């Protein structure tokens, strides 16, 4: 059901080192629905290539308008499990202390504070 699940730890890391070759300046990103949420829909994808200069705010308002939300939908962003201290951090920067082992960094949404 989930990308982990989907894929080995041997495939992952492949995976993330082709990214690293191909798109060298993105950072691999995998955003996923919290397995609770009823309110917001699920993406049209799972894996994203963000650019490494974009800051945590900028990447929750490209989110919101790849879900095609409106003003008063509510969006909580959890990275590597926890809440973000700063939306203002670069994204290179979280990449460097939130990466999974794996080389992902993990991102799950939801409409409540509260996952
Ligand atoms: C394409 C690529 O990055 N793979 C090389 C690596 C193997 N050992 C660590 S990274
Ligand atoms: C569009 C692109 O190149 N990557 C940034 C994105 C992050 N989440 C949605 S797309
Ligand atoms: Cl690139």
């Amino acid at each position: 059901k989930t990308f982990k699940q989907r894929r080995t730890f041997e495939q992952r890391v492949e995976d993330v080192r082709l990214i690293r070759e191909q798109h060298p300046t993105k950072i691999p990103v995998i955003i996923e629905r919290y397995k609770g949420e009823k309110q917001l829909p699920v993406l049209d994808k799972t894996k994203f290539l963000v650019p490494d200069h974009v800051n945590m705010s900028e990447l929750i308002k490209i989110i919101r308008r790849r879900l095609q939300l409106n003003a008063n939908q509510a969006f909580f962003l959890l990275v590597n499990g926890h809440s973000m201290v700063s939306v203002s951090t670069p994204i290179s920067e979280v990449y460097e202390s939130e990466k999974d082992e794996d080389g992902f960094l993990y991102m799950v949404y939801a409409s409540q504070e509260t996952f």
